[PDB]
């Protein structure tokens, strides 16, 4: 009983926008402070205050876009508190957490330039003013003379920055103001009016979209505000248990494995149904769907502060990431950005740090393996896959194929069963020449296999050779609980 | 304005003329040398009524309320004291007061129903000081 | 410059419900009287009062479903007027048109049995009562004792008939009561409640849907009445000129050719957008979309009564029909019935009669050539086609492929350009064996080529041989202004 797949290598169905592989960093826990920002005089080796070990790993992963500063923090942030001389930045210290605002606009834009990624900034609607947000944009982007542009120059950046992605509030249905969609849509329309295109900059204005299955939100924002947006967001976290006892990152049950993956795959139905509503108001698909919060959310590691959201990261997280990325690919006609929550030390991170030490999570390795899909052409594939899990409720395999700019084909495959391997037969159609293939696979011997600071390489990619290629068929034996990428070269 | 009215912040146009806000776009210069005092003088020289449009789209309720108070109040307050420091001892009279302009478009892309609510809110705080009587105009 | 197509012969995309090839006959002009019903002692040869020449032609075409009695007539009809001793039924005559009610329920049900087609009756909401409609269903379908079933037996039909398709009013936004969607939805819910399933009969209840681009109607009916319907209708006529001067059926300009075809192809946008709204409320596509009025609508033939809607029928009509049917195929995941307006002597008919004489229109020949698509499996095809018309506004070629129950493949092609032939290269993938092909084509030497009673065979199907099949490519040279079907057999 093999899964079967046919790849039509000559039929392109869309472009997988690189920003599908995006990231998110809030001022929360150790995502910004320690995770990225250590300060110029830290003994952790750093580039202008940003730790080198993280920088180098994120560059290798080819981070395309980074969303900052929030999350809920964005609708509480007053950007002027984060610019100017470090010693006059606003300082808050709670003894029950330090926000010293040493990382602000200039440090973020420096971060993005060091990474080679797009900045994606969210302005403050819930507790901010229209002038405040307008002034932020002007500060960043205006090349003339004004109090804001002159301030930016004073603070060390002479020429403006370019920025496309601009979020007009975040989570406005909840921590960003507990707003009705109808009320948010009016604020949105008002705020966005004053966010200008200065110089040769072109803003890509993103309205706050729904939480999970709040389809009414999407309908209202589309019906009332479509002509005034370039994108609409969507938030959906994979939470295995109930809110008050989400379940652990490691040491979990087999039931928790299956439930986690089933909940992750619910993304497909969400994206489908929100997109269907968007199609009614925007049939040409002008407006991007932006899934700017996704990923797993567990109970924090025992003994850690629940407010810091620190969780471990296992092969289970790798499967969530790979299957979710595949869902985004299948919707790349409308989904054009996604941002996993969150970059470092918080929720489903690519990196965890502990002082000067760091590790790469299994989530990191999926992003780094799947980077070959960034800006690739999605190929037409059809499939008939085995089932797995209790009552066959899950697909055993998730597969996606794309063509890179040099003509190579990448086929990525997830085996969602932790107990046995998956046989897959792939037929390749529409090739001219012959092809050869190499592979890499990410797997584990344990259902909760993970990396630690003492053992940072327990779960990492390896060469994959358990396949054969002949007569236009590639037959592969995928390991249990694995993510695999095959690279095909023509000739 | 026009569209400028829902972008203007009136405080930028008062005070020592030399130290007012400057903006320049290469791609147009606004030095704010013509502001509230200069406009009110202009209307007095012409013998015409002044008709000012306050900023709803990017302005705040306090900001508009303070504009009216600055112009018209004859007592002691931070705004009236500031007007006197800026060279006008007694208040001016003004009737015609626009509570935003072009709010369906360049003044905030507002639905009528939403503008009506902001209108009701903003106008509440535009007071009749001394013997002045405002004539409030909705967009 | 060939159009190119690839057929994936092993990939099925859906089932083309046979009812896509449906028809519609209203009590209007000579559609029912003379067109079908001649009376038992007419010198026109007949079977139980229905003319044999039409019967035989419709059976050969494999008519799958016939909608009666309207149109606007349905929301004026009182069915009890059409049952009982034929001689004593209601008579109306307008001098300023005769309705003797000799064709009523028994005659219609007999007609469908003789044809082997499903009956599709529209009940009267606009001027009818809930009891009246409920009694109609009971009269037709109930096998016990009751006043209605006893009456049917007295009128000569002992056992009940079966009927699936039941329209709960027609054109209720216009001639069926000038209703707002919200008000119609409420009447719909009320009327349908009383339409019972008697014996082993199962009704398929159809709500009146939108006229043309009235998307609000579809939204309201889906949101308020989806759980109470099996199907929702849609109406769209191709009208070349303005309402008051639509343009003629023959002797038209080349501009009228292009405008006609462009307007016809607007069906795709309509069906797409109405279907998108349906998907929001019915994501599993339970509810059928029924396009129960479509076709061309011209000024009547000079000197004929405008109220009788008699128009000629040319190769231009054949192209409208073939391109429209192809649009329905591409939407066969949701469109499950369609009904061209109207069957005989009215609008875009398959047959025109003049006393005992009859002719087959070019529209007939499309339906008869495309019957091979009835209940077939739609195959995955992709294409890149030449453009035609002023400014390349039209596709030069429309193509569709399906697989019949015996494994043959039919590929139909329309060439929309009247000026030159169309080269097409078709690649066949996913076959095992070799294949051979035969073809038929329908074309004319004039842009308004048509059949007349004196020359009833000027435009009719002919063998098509101008193609070659080698090395899994079928290259064809389609004639100008043509509709062609290729039949492929494996081995
Ligand atoms: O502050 C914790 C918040 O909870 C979640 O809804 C958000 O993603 C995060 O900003
Ligand atoms: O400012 C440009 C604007 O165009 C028009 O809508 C307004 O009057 C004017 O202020
Ligand atoms: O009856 C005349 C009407 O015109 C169209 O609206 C309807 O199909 C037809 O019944």
């Amino acid at each position: 009983v093999a899964s079967r797949v046919v790849v039509n290598a000559d039929r392109v169905k869309g472009t997988i926008n690189r920003n599908i592989y995006g990231h998110f960093s809030e001022h929360l826990g150790r995502c910004i402070y320690e995770g990225l920002w250590v300060g110029e005089d830290s003994p952790i080796p750093n580039t202008n205050g940003i730790r080198n070990d993280v920088l180098e790993a994120l560059k290798q992963m080819k981070i395309p876009v980074l969303h900052w500063p929030g999350g809920c923090f964005a609708d509480e942030y007053h950007w002027k508190d984060g610019v100017g001389p470090r010693e006059k930045r606003k300082r808050m210290v709670n003894t029950h957490v330090i926000e010293n605002n040493h990382f602000g606009t200039h440090e973020f834009m420096m971060l993005c330039e060091l990474l080679g990624c797009e900045p994606y900034i969210s302005g403050n609607v819930g507790s901010g003013t229209v002038q405040e947000m307008s002034e932020w944009v002007e500060y960043i982007t205006f090349d003339g003379e004004s109090p804001m542009a002159n301030w930016r120059r004073e603070n060390g950046r002479e020429k403006p920055w370019r920025i496309k992605y601009w979020g007009v509030g975040n989570e406005n249905w909840g921590c960003g103001g507990n707003m009705r969609a109808e009320y948010y849509a009016d604020l949105y329309r008002q705020f966005q009016t004053y966010l200008r295109n200065y110089g040769d900059n072109k803003l890509h204005k993103i309205a706050c979209g729904a939480n999970t299955a709040d389809y009414h939100w999407t309908e209202v924002l589309m019906k009332q505000a479509a002509p005034f947006m370039h994108g609409l967001s969507l938030h959906y976290y994979t939470v295995p248990g109930p809110w008050e006892k989400k379940g652990p990152a490691t040491g979990f049950t087999t039931d928790e494995w299956w439930v986690t993956l089933k909940k992750a795959l619910f993304m497909d139905e969400l994206v489908t149904k929100h997109s269907a509503i968007m199609d009614v108001y925007d049939p040409d698909k002008r407006i991007d769907l932006i899934v700017d919060e996704w990923g797993t959310w567990y109970d924090v590691e025992p003994g850690t502060n629940p407010g810091f959201l620190y969780q471990q990261n296992s092969i289970r997280d790798a499967l969530v990431a790979g299957a979710t990325l595949h869902i985004f690919h299948r919707h790349c006609d409308r989904v054009r950005m996604a941002n996993i929550a969150q970059l470092v030390n918080v929720m489903q991170s690519v990196i965890l740090t502990e002082g000067e030490r760091m590790l790469l999570t299994p989530t990191y390795h999926v992003f780094n393996m799947f980077k070959v899909h960034q800006d690739a052409e999605l190929l037409d594939t059809w499939e008939s896959v085995e089932r797995t899990g209790p009552e066959g409720e899950l697909p055993k395999v998730s597969v996606s194929a794309s063509r890179a700019a040099d003509g190579k084909i990448h086929i990525s495959l997830c085996n969602l069963d932790f107990e046995t391997g998956a046989s897959v037969d792939i037929e390749l159609r529409g090739l001219n020449g012959g092809v050869s293939a190499t592979g890499t696979t990410l797997t584990s011997g344990r259902i909760d296999g993970h990396n630690t600071f003492d053992e940072p390489e327990r779960v990492k990619p390896a060469p994959f050779r358990d396949f054969k290629l002949e007569g236009g068929h590639l037959n592969a034996s995928l390991p249990p609980m694995s993510v695999t990428v095959l690279e095909l070269t023509a000739g």
